């Protein structure tokens, strides 16, 4: 059977009040598919998680990938920041070993509670040989989702997590059914590795909406932000009041960040809504703002250059 | 034949954004004269990304004036998508009326292969002109649907079926037709307790993000610039990092009011006292409402009431 | 506290159909909580095995719960694969204002992560709600209140398998009702059917439309008794050149033609335009589906013969 | 510029449906001049709903030929909508090609207002001349995606949305340039065992739809009038009536495949031996093939096997 590590970090599926190993209790068909052992990096609410946190985390996973007695590593974790850590532990963990990140939208306690098979799912995952080098996975809903671009979408249901482009497969009696691979860098072929990088820079995000002014921008860098994700109107459109402030932040240094809150399709085309080779800012294609503020701070660990960031934004 | 005044705004829909004027947008279709007395009025000229409370309170007041004219069947506007949505709440809160309003834009230029503008542009105004459109509340008429203007919002960029609700298109228009499949549930136009005949003005209020190892910075920036509602689009139920509570609980004992929306924007609602305890707060939960659409709601409330539970009773039937 | 009386029927919700109605009212104690609730079991079937006598049997059944003084809600236990064609039925003769819900499981309450037993609490929640009078017939799944009319078993395996073209009228969440979207259809109390009324069924059957088609299924279904044949045609209700001539000799000889489609995740079927229905006196089956269809060429011809009648039915309900 | 090859077969695309032949589709685009070196083929003018079996294989020998010859980059088939995601996938199984094949249509005639058809062929011409779109499988290019031609299906009427997959569009065109977001998983093209330059007839394969009172009738006259395989188009994950079953155990025993398939086509899949005994019955399943889409590979299948058991392998991997 294969060797899998659970690494518990909280959420609604341990309610964040139960420990790894109850977690493993609770679902005893585990050892029908595993060798399952726990740890318990963290027990928090998924909305106050870090960049602390997620360092902490992003190493540990990285150990335990080194490690030849761990064939498949799942983390257990709150829905509501979910995506951010799938997405960067998909950027910063360079293993063609499984990592599966599994939350719940109902604790163990509530009548259908969706954790159980939820866990057993990322299990089953986690252990199988499709899974090797197919990048960060997700696996709620019976479905296989991408940790790039898999998003909480839908709020109270349990098919909360959804991505513009579709699941990659579904799990169903622990066999994963694949219909689609991935097309961007991940893991094993991605430029960035947590084993260089020591702290992240500080990344913010402001909302774009009509009548919108430049205050949260201008406090955001003044209180540290290195890059700002402008979560803007359409097509990552910024309001001719907010230009001129915009202008303002890049000169100092801030990176521009066109992303948008139009997030079941689409993405934001450079050039299109503001001129944005003439500014220097950047596109954060089809990613959406806390996706984009994730891409942001592991690329300025490497880089400063407008150009350079604006190639991550179309390759990760 | 029903007498439709078009009131232009701007947008890609007249672009080459909100580069034509009403008259060309008017002269593109041609077949608009089969299906109502149709004229035109310029209202202003903008990308609507670029609109302000100024703008809106100008259209909400000459949709007004239209509205209570003898001469007045239906309204269109045209309108940028980017805050298209806005627009449309906004006006099926304040507009006392029973005549159709229908609010359209268009993903692509009139000059473009494929635009959209010339169908959407005949369909708001065969909806405008139809008496099934009557007390239905503010609609929006693009990608051949009837939309209610209401929780309808631009979710998908770059294509024509650009706007989505969670509680789905209530109709269809093809070849001239309107076709009804849900009916409204929530408070708008003809029972609504606000009325722009009354609002001259609008309370400012402001949106801040939520997402990993976020700060209380942009909150208290906001309030400090005259925010007097902040709109929290948190992530899952509208929840709140324990680094930034302590400073919401500040900013509403300052008169602040804390609304809890979230950016999970394709089903469900934000639930009180879930994922905050609300009644403890003296916070108010958006309930389905995006952070856009709740800042309108914040907003045209707040000309009536300061009293968290009556806005948490707005928030509930609007 | 309402009454609620549950109908149980059978279906994955009842999996171990194996399982009595009183186990299932058992295996929640929290209904309790909500409603007084008994129990009875109509029939023990997988849905998919369903029959015309099992669909009047149910309705007949609804009809004198729903006419008792001590009846406040109806709740049907009912298998996934056929629940969309029962909600309907039920929606178009059942006249009264009283809340009638339909509910099933994607997996039985032996599966990890069970669904059933929330869908039944929320389905008993809904069938108590003053809040359901009116609105006709409900499903309750996926933590949604899904109308009965359009709501279609729409994805395999997963727990949100209901979805309609016109989204959810609203959702359930720790028993609580709420609503966004009101039926605009005619349904229940504003229906001109009545179960009362009917005492069998018109044979209706379904046939597809696909690349190379023939009229062999048209022609061998109305052999063996049809008295309409719902056409679940490609793309607008389209109609091979190949399939015309016989549907025109059907017609011909008295067997109603209604155009639907097996494109089903939105719009409908425009009357003249893929094919001449005013010419050829077809009718049809605007947005349903071809089982929706089925379900109401049923119920429409229990009234009337004429073709256009039974089009202004599939433009009202 | 890329050689690109329209092969012209009728539908919307080309209505006044399938009235103009393929110099006016080329002529009402005059931009695919900056994109490609454009040539054309009217290979069949119908009404795609109409479409035969003898008709995909003559298009099937054309994009080969085509294919085959070192002056043709990509080839372009402008379709029907009804049957356009059949023909898509037959191709996607029979042309042996890294080049690109893209199947497109429109919605609305070219004369409509806001005609999808100008932009939807700029598009398929412009993935065509792609080298990403190499390698990729047979393409889809309408409403701005690119979407697989192995399951994308007609899922919306009378919209330009019309084509989805349960799996996501892989990708996007926009301002002819294209943005990838997945790739296939399954077999297709240059890695099928199936090829068109061996196949000189298809097999009788027949679709039958379950529904409550649903009877055997169907199943046996269409096995009587020819059919090798019967696609059950069931309720829920493929499930057969118990008034249908002794049916189909008989038509198996007497040589006629059954493939279960489901009219429940948004999402998941049919299971083998989950509703029926496929193991002791020598069925099988469809997987997540659409009826229409399953009778496709059945028809392929059964021109290399009879044996249920590679059958099922084949419905698996393609
Ligand atoms: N607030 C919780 C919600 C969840 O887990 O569903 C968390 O993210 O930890
Ligand atoms: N930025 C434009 C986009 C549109 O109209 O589509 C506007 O909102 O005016
Ligand atoms: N075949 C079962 C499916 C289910 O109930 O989920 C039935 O319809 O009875
Ligand atoms: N009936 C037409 C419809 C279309 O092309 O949109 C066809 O498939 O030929």
């Amino acid at each position: 059977l294969a060797n899998v590590v659970i690494l518990a970090t909280g959420g609604t599926i341990a309610g964040a009040k139960l420990g790894v190993d109850k977690l493993i209790a609770g679902v005893p068909e585990l050892a029908d598919i595993a060798n399952v052992r726990g740890e318990q990096v963290m027990q928090i609410a998924s909305e106050s998680i870090s960049n602390d946190d997620l360092l902490k985390l992003g190493k540990r996973v990285a150990e335990l990938a080194e490690s030849k007695d761990v064939d498949g590593i799942v983390i257990t974790h709150g829905t509501d920041t979910l995506e951010e850590t799938a997405f960067f532990l998909n950027l910063v963990e360079k293993t063609d070993k499984p990592i599966v990140v599994v939350g719940s939208m109902r604790p163990g306690t509530a009548m259908s509670a969706d954790g159980m098979l939820n866990l057993y799912n990322a299990v089953a995952v986690a252990s199988d040989k499709q899974s090797r080098g197919k990048g960060v996975l997700v696996t709620m809903n019976d479905e296989i989702q991408s940790g790039r671009d898999v998003s909480k979408a839908v709020n109270i249901k349990t098919e909360a997590f959804k991505s513009a482009w579709g699941p990659m497969g579904m799990v169903v009696e622990g066999k994963s059914y694949w219909f689609r691979l991935p097309a961007k860098r991940h893991t094993v072929n991605s430029e960035f590795d947590i084993k260089q990088i020591s702290s992240l820079p500080q990344v913010d995000i402001a909302y774009g909406y009509g009548n919108v002014t430049d205050t949260a921008y201008k406090a955001l860098a003044q209180n540290g932000a290195k890059a700002l994700i402008h979560a803007g109107t359409g097509n990552g459109s910024v309001s001719s009041r907010v230009v001129p402030a915009l202008q303002e932040l890049r000169k100092n240094g801030v990176q521009i960040i066109r992303s948008s809150h139009v997030n079941q399709g689409g993405f934001v085309l450079r050039n299109a809504e503001q001129p944005d080779d003439k500014n220097d800012w950047v596109v954060a294609h089809d990613l959406n703002p806390q996706k984009a503020r994730i891409l942001a701070m592991v690329a300025m660990t490497k880089t400063q250059d407008s150009k350079e960031l604006q190639r991550i934004f179309w390759e990760y």
